[PDB]
């Protein structure tokens, strides 16, 4: 399992809600049903009905790289690499609405 | 087995506004039949309530410590089961702001 959290930022970019839940170490929760996507589309749509103040699908994830910048990710393969970063079982992101 | 819940009222200056503590059971639900799906977060949210009239009846939301320190405002029995793993004792601390 692995716990990811998520920061809200509002117009100051400060923390507005704080919420986390629990992930699976698997690759996708489906085989079939997956038409691609998996990591992602699963993550933001928990931010979703985890962060109801803002829209439920139109927002962006930032994650911290190496040099720390922000980079909003949407794919799974950005997932992967996220993942990579953190050695611990904790997933930050930093959540914004579009 | 019973459990002891701290709650802590904080206003505009994040300071201590007011104190008090309710005697909790340790089990999973009060009821079975009744529950409708939550348990432990809707039986806590409804003393601090009752308890903090100061604020709304339903529109706070409490916020609990994790390994780290950061609050995480809860709302879901899913969480509390949670929040009780960090704490070794028969004490549950959490921090309440009105929304």
């Amino acid at each position: 399992s692995l716990t990811v959290k998520a920061y809200l930022l509002g117009k100051e970019e400060a923390a507005r809600e704080i919420r986390r839940f629990s992930f699976c170490f698997s690759p996708e929760p489906e085989a079939e049903a997956a038409a691609g996507p998996g990591p992602s589309e699963r993550l933001l749509s928990r931010v979703a009905v985890l962060f109801p103040a803002l829209r439920p699908g139109g927002f962006q994830a930032h994650y911290r790289a190496e040099r720390g910048d922000l980079v909003a990710f949407s794919s799974d393969e950005e997932l992967t690499m996220a993942m990579s970063y953190v050695k611990d079982d904790i997933f930050r992101i930093y959540i914004k609405e579009k």
